């Protein structure tokens, strides 16, 4: 398969290095960030449904699924949101994050906490607090299925997903660090969801193993 490799923009690469090497025990914030991104993707496609009703022909249900898998050591966050095009993954996410990183890093020096990352539109990268590798499968109405991947280290890869079609939405697969397996435990996910995502306007299903 034709795998394309891209360098992260200097600011994002730096933010990712900050997230990976900074001593910070309150790692559970990653979940709230990912669910908050999923809720936004669901708001975007729910808004599109009003003007044009044909955009829902790739799945009518607007929901969030939390899928732990102890065998694979993965925590998957699935949404039936707007999804991303190839341009979204390469250019659009790169430029929105470029401005976000600068705003957040200046705020960190001005008294802000790492838990305030989401206010800068870079909440996604908090995934690297618990994950050694992140794989993103995405499908937008105006494009094909793409798989994005990064183990940080300054690069990401993009390829056309030859795997299982998902219709529309985004699947964030967190390949958890060795010492971060508590995020595969039902009671731990439940407690995090109740504490930080108690008022999300879409159903959140926690899968059992
Ligand atoms: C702002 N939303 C609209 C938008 C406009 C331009 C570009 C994309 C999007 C878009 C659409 C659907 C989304 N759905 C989910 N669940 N998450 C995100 C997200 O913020 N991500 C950050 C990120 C970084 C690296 C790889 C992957 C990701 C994913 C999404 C982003």
């Amino acid at each position: 398969e034709e795998v394309e490799t891209f360098a992260f923009q200097a600011e994002i690469a730096q933010l990712m290095s900050l997230i990976i090497n900074t001593f910070y025990s309150n790692k559970e914030i990653f979940l709230r960030e990912l669910i908050s991104n999923s809720s936004d993707a669901l708001d975007k496609i729910r808004y599109e449904s009003l003007t044009d009703p044909s955009k829902l022909d790739s799945g009518k249900e607007l929901h969030i699924n939390l899928i732990p898998n102890k065998q694979d050591r993965t925590l998957t966050i699935v949404d039936t949101g707007i999804g991303m095009t190839k341009a979204d993954l390469i250019n659009n996410l790169g430029t929105i994050a470029k401005s976000g990183t600068k705003a957040f890093m200046e705020a960190l020096q001005a008294g802000a906490d790492i838990s305030m990352i989401g206010q800068f539109g870079v909440g996604f990268y908090s995934a690297y607090l618990v994950a050694e590798k992140v794989t993103v499968i995405t499908k937008h109405n105006d494009d094909e299925q793409y798989a994005w991947e990064s183990s940080a280290g300054g690069s990401f890869t993009v390829r056309t997903d030859t795997g299982e079609p998902m219709g529309r939405g985004t699947k964030v697969i967190l390949h958890l660090k060795e010492d971060q397996t508590e995020y595969l435990e039902e009671r731990r996910i439940k407690e995090i969801v109740k504490k930080h995502s108690q008022f999300i306007g879409y159903p959140i299903t926690l899968f059992v193993e």
